[PDB]
Formats: C-alpha cells, structure tokens, sequence
C-alpha cells in the first residue's frame, strides 16, 4: 500500500509556525499549516486524523 | 497499515530543485522528484496520491 | 491514501530517551514513546500498528 | 487511517549501510535493512511494497 502521510511524533508543540501550509482534517476543518495540525491530532485522541493536504 | 509514503506535510514550497529522482503518481504522471510531486499532491486537493516511487 | 504515520523503518535501536509523548498502539497499550513503539512494531511482525498519537 | 511506514524518497542509493534492521516485502522476502528494501522498491517499479518491518 502506497500513501501520501503526515508524521506527527514531534508533537504537540506549544508554539506554531505562522507559514501558512493548510491541511484539511477528517472534521472537514482546514488547519493553517501542519503543526496546528498535528497539535490538534494528538490532543483529540484519535478521533482527528488527515482528509488530504491543502484546503478542505 | 503497513505502508509505503512520501511525506508532503511540509509543503508547499516555494521552489523545488532540479534533481531527477522521480516518483510516479496516481495520476501515472512522472514526477521529477517528490517536491515536484508534493507540490502538485497538495494542488490536488485529495485527487494526486503516490503510486510507486521511480519513473512510471 | 492519505495517511498519519509513524517512521518505524530505523528500528529496533539498542535503547530509547525517556522522553514521555505517548503513542497508543493497536493493542491499546501506551507507549511512552515513538522509539519505545516502533521497537515493539518490529518485534511484533505484523500484528502491532498505530492506533493514535498520544495516550491511549 | 493512521499506518507505520517507511519513506523511500531518498533512494536508490549505491551503497548500504549493513546495519541489520530486518523489513518484510510483499514478495515475501526479508530485506536486511531499510536501504536494501528501498532500492528494491524503487527498482521494482510498483510490484514491490511493504509487508512489515521485521524478518518475515
């Protein structure tokens, strides 16, 4: 099986970069870059996980 | 899941290098490295995955 | 496919940190870290995966 | 979905590390390592992928 991913071990981080690099969750909201992503991920418990990259 | 990926979460990017080391997408297009394609993954808003690593 | 990973592929390693930031694997036990998980993955061969980042 | 994967984007390369981190193919073969997995893949043009990391 082949996939597109995101690797989401380094987080959570406190602190996000303001680089704009969207990610469209399986909530259908889209999250302004990766870190905001993966902070959001790993605090959800596993009810978040990734629709595809770029805007929802 | 065992898989097989390329990681795009850190894209886009501004620009990608010249360097040929292709990857093959789900679209059977050749890309000439995964920035290439990682670009055009997170352009494709879900439809562009990876199909195998190298030409098609 | 658009997934959320873990890089397992540099594992087993003779030790891990003591890091805590948890993984829940797929056998809903908490891992008190990526290293300490993939090093379970690999000796699990096949049975164990990612259920989610953070504690189960 | 959430998987454990293995990034091959920085392969082939001509030389491997003998570092022996055993990964399963779907070829049902055992790979020693990560660099010798990956430059089989890539060489494989699609027909090659992941089973799980570990002897087979």
């Amino acid at each position: 099986l082949a996939a597109v991913s995101v690797d989401c071990s380094e987080y959570p981080k406190p602190a996000c970069p303001k680089d704009y690099r969207p990610v469209c969750g399986s909530d259908n909201k889209t999250y302004s870059n990766k870190c905001n992503f993966c902070n959001a991920v790993v605090e959800s418990n596993g009810t978040l996980t990734l629709n595809h990259f770029g805007k929802c």
